[PDB]
C-alpha cells in the first residue's frame, strides 16, 4: 500500500505539471486569437470600402 | 496508509481531468487560429484584386 501511495502521489505531482504548462499555452493563444480578430475585422472595412468605390464606378 | 493512498488517488484523479479539458480547450482555440489565419490571407489576396479592379476601372 505504501509503494501505491508513493507512485500515485508522484503521478498528481506530473499531472499537475501539464495542467500549468497547458494553461500558459491557452493563455497565448488566445491573446493571439483575439489579434487575428481585430485583423479580420480590419480586412472586412477594407473591403467594405473596396465595393464601394467599384460600385459608384 | 490506505487513506494517504486513496487522497492521492484522488487528487491525481482531479488533476488529469483538468488536463483533459485545458487539452480541448488548446485544440479548439488553435483550430479557429489556422482558420482566422487561412481567412487573413484570402484576404489579402481579395484585396489587392480590388485595387486593381478600381484602376482598371
Amino acid at each position: 500500500i505504501e509503494s501505491d501511495l508513493e507512485r500515485a502521489e508522484e503521478r498528481a505531482e506530473l499531472s499537475e505539471g501539464k495542467c500549468a504548462e497547458l494553461e500558459e499555452e491557452l493563455k497565448t493563444v488566445t491573446n493571439n486569437l483575439k489579434s487575428l480578430e481585430a485583423q479580420a475585422e480590419k480586412y472586412s472595412q477594407k473591403e467594405d470600402k473596396y465595393e464601394e468605390e467599384i460600385k459608384v464606378l
